[PDB]
């Protein structure tokens, strides 16, 4: 973890495992200047889950891109996502 209660500017994720069928939750905080790709790493860890085969998306089935801070990222695509697991080649 890390440690830091109440900066500044911060954003809160709720991301959701739809792997069990339990669907268990964890809420996140992290400064938005953060990447919401590193939200990823931390929340694959947290459900001791690799940070390579998996990734976030939207309620849309569509992907997000990091290329600004959470906050704008968490904004734009919102709060409320999903992790899904990711595949580049085979997997099959």
């Amino acid at each position: 973890g890390s440690e830091g209660a109440a900066t500044m500017s911060k954003v809160s994720f709720k991301i959701t495992l739809t792997s069990d069928p339990r669907l268990p939750y964890k809420v996140l905080s992290v400064p938005e200047s953060t990447p919401f790709t590193a939200v990823l790493k931390f929340a694959a860890e947290e459900f001791k889950v690799p940070a390579a085969t998996s990734a976030i998306i939207t309620n849309d089935g569509i992907g997000i891109n990091p290329a600004q801070t959470a906050g704008n990222v968490f904004l734009k695509h919102g709060s409320e996502l999903r992790i899904i697991p990711r595949d580049r080649v085979g997997s099959c």
